[PDB]
């Protein structure tokens, strides 16, 4: 009864995102042992073909029985957006499974240069114990820095200690915004 | 308003830490009395199951009313990291309680072979009177040495003098780095 | 299972020994290539001149 339409159009323009990810400084640690991988932090990306995400993988070397605390892994900052951005981290879960996930007794991703409310997402093996952090303000040009933290349970099997076997793959979304 | 995500990945590789702890030389003092424990310094480790730390316990024999000054208890040096390391000590507090803690009138852990700024953490019974030391440089292969110092108040009860009863358990973190 | 019973062996004929292995399929993929050792068991077989 008395229905009518309005017939909208939608036009989509495409551009490069204004946030981007930058490789920090610890990737140039340039010092390593006889294990093949001759670095300690890898920062790189690869276009996922299944769903089209700009996935940026990070490889961190974790030390058995000794907590490890990085400081400069990723740099987040806008190069195009003239206002004041807002950033936050959200945890999701593990990607894949190698059944070694129960040997990661702790794992944290946290802001370094600017700080805020809780300011770290924490994984307890496979589960998640801290979902999201607070927001942080990024202006035009200056960059916030993201560190890392890992503690591998020292009961790790010997064969998986030579620095090759991957023992975890954690999902960490980086959600930007334009309001606090 | 105008929010977007970036969807990072994190890959973790595991390896043995490059610092490690070494048992020094005073552990081979090989000379002792009729008390059961037929040594003067014990150096050993045990994988903590609660939180996965590579705890390295140390047993020191303290002499009543007479300060004791060791020289070679622990040796700290890298065997894998090709650069120039940096080490420092941080005190935390006591572990457990036996109510004898008030009879330790002094306790110091200090570098021996290389030296630096304050260069000793000091416990006054249960409290802490010197939090952290300065940094010291360890290169590839050569080792820094950590001594000890203890002074037991001679009003100790007689029954706790036979060298069995443990009268203290002090937390001493050893924090490494890659920058001074 | 602590130990087995005795068995008689004569000159020339031999008692042959089998095996039975079952590995939980939840084993991590990185250790399935066959290079890695997952166990090391000691069993002592005891000769005797009496049953």
């Amino acid at each position: 009864t008395l229905t009518f339409t309005n017939l909208t159009y939608w036009l989509i323009n495409a551009t490069l995102p204004p946030a981007m990810k930058y490789p920090g400084t610890d990737t140039t640690i340039t010092r390593s042992d006889s294990s093949g991988y001759n670095r300690y932090v890898y920062v790189s990306y690869y276009y996922d073909p299944s769903t089209g995400y700009n996935v940026t993988r990070i490889s961190i070397v974790g030390f058995t029985g000794d907590p490890t605390n990085y400081t400069n892994v990723l740099q987040l900052c806008n190069k195009y957006y003239s206002g004041t951005l807002y950033a936050k981290l959200v945890a999701v879960g593990t990607v894949g499974t190698t059944n070694y996930e129960s040997y990661i007794k702790d794992f944290r991703v946290y802001f370094v240069n600017p700080t805020t409310t809780p300011n770290y997402v924490q994984f307890q093996g496979t589960s998640v114990t801290q979902s999201a952090t607070g927001s942080v303000s990024i202006g035009p040009g200056q960059c916030a820095t993201v560190g890392a933290y890992v503690l591998v349970d020292p009961s790790l099997p010997t064969s998986a200690r030579d620095g090759k076997t991957v023992i975890a793959t954690y999902q960490v979304n980086v959600v930007f915004s334009t309001s606090p």
